[PDB]
DNA sequence: ATTTTGACGCT
């Protein structure tokens, strides 16, 4: 009752660039705009692996992870842009730099947590308070929310998508109590106004469109963001949670898409997030551990406390390459040459990072996979990263991994290596 | 033969 927390203390948004690598390539090459197109890495093996797909091409069934040759079977007019290749490997610099463009714009509005190359959480609580004080009891016009969906509306006593969107927004705004500045629904609504402004600024200043979710925590904001894509934003209120979760597969909630969510489904014999409400906190802790159990107990009620962390920059800078099938590295010279390629890309990115961001990495992590091992990484070792020098870093990585070679032959490497991975970590201010 | 990333939890 009067003491039960409701998780309505913050306004949190999640902003997600639509088909991001595709938009970067479409901005650069106008011939690709408004066409079925995809971004592909490499080209020799089956036309290359697709890593991003425009919504026009998704309509044909083209997906990420698909080989371009197969996608062309679904979509014969599919246009393709290739990721740059440098030093023998795919090089993602263009997309990292485009990401910085967008994150710097978002940071003008509020504190952001970089969640991936194309998405960030936004803590809007303070910005909403200030905007509410500026408004001075003035109602919020639908014109301030031209791309916003209110999840769960319209309801109760038009057959077009935009007409439905507007009907629901009208019902929401008609019900709103705009004179209580502490009202969580009003706070979410002002948050959505700010996110419309943020998304307009991103599009004006970069050309890139994005979607967004606005709710009271990160998990609900992330879920909301996916409800109406592309180029739209969705407000998920606390009150919408019971209906939304009542048919929501557990795997759709962030962190439950893998083994833990599978165990929740199997052990409890349920399918939907809302079904979790029927268990006590102790029951859930008994099955899934103290932390996970408490988290699930709160989350199925719409409540999550994970903070938006103030972190706009990645914590690690890494470079990796797979060597599948017959290309697995089987000689020492091969291993050393590719460690050098990876180390040279790493040195370039690290020097740029030091100049831009006033920090230096202090640890070098070396990871390899051996042929036959099902795990993505077979071995991980660390060593000191004391100089931004590619020859030193590659020599050090070889030193820490050279004892993995079973081969009694000096020149040969066995078992063959199917993956090399160098990662700079443990940054310190510089 | 997806590939190339990135963050965080466990012990
Ligand atoms: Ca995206
Ligand atoms: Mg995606
Ligand atoms: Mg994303």
């Amino acid at each position: 009752g009067p003491h039960m927390a409701t998780g309505q203390d913050r306004v949190v948004a999640l902003v997600d660039m639509d088909c991001f690598f595709v938009q970067v390539e479409q901005r650069q090459n106008p011939h690709l705009r408004n066409k079925p197109c995809a971004v592909v890495q490499y080209k020799s093996w089956k036309g290359g692996g697709i890593i991003a797909v425009s919504y026009e091409a998704r309509a044909f069934g083209v997906t990420r992870s698909m080989w371009a040759d197969d996608a062309k079977k679904l979509c014969p007019d599919l246009l393709l842009a290739q990721v740059r290749e440098s030093r023998g490997k795919a090089n993602l610099t263009k997309y990292r730099e485009a990401s910085v463009e967008v994150m710097e714009i978002m940071s003008r509005f509020a504190v952001i947590e970089r969640a991936a190359i194309d998405e960030a959480y936004v803590d809007l609580t303070s910005a909403v308070q200030e905007r509410l004080q500026k408004l001075q009891g003035q109602p919020i016009s639908a014109d301030l929310l031209p791309s916003t969906y209110i999840e769960g509306l319209p309801q109760g006593p038009t057959v077009q998508k935009e007409g439905m969107r507007k009907q629901g927004l009208f019902q929401w705004l008609d019900s709103l109590q705009i004179d209580n500045l502490t009202s969580p629904d009003l706070q979410l609504t002002v948050g959505a106004v700010i996110v419309e402004e943020m998304r307009a600024a991103i599009e004006r200043e970069t050309g890139f469109q994005c979607s967004a979710g606005i709710s009271h925590n990160k998990v609900l904001a992330k879920l909301a963001c996916g409800l109406n894509k592309p180029n739209r934003q969705t407000l998920v209120s606390h009150g919408s949670v019971p209906q939304l979760f009542s048919q929501m597969p557990i795997r759709k909630i962030r962190s439950l898409g893998g083994k833990l969510g599978a165990s929740v489904i199997e052990i409890l014999g349920i399918e939907y997030m809302g079904e979790l409400t029927q268990f006590t906190e102790s029951q859930l802790q008994s099955h899934f551990g103290e932390k996970n159990g408490s988290w699930l107990y709160a989350m199925c009620r719409g409540i999550e406390h994970d903070p938006v962390k103030p972190r706009q920059l990645p914590k690690t800078i890494g470079c990796s390459k797979n060597f599948p099938g017959k290309t697995a590295l089987a000689t020492r010279e091969q291993v050393q040459w590719w460690l050098l390629q990876l180390a040279q890309e790493l040195e370039e990115r690290l020097t740029k990072d030091r100049n831009d961001n006033d920090r230096v990495a202090t640890q070098l992590v070396v990871s390899i996979r051996v042929q036959g091992d099902k795990r993505l990484s077979s071995l991980r070792r660390c060593c000191a990263l004391t100089r931004y020098d590619a020859h030193k870093m590659s020599h050090d990585a070889f030193t820490v991994i050279k004892n993995c070679n079973t081969s009694g032959i000096q020149t040969e490497w066995s078992p063959p290596l199917t993956m090399l991975f160098l990662c700079a970590t443990k940054f310190s201010a510089s």
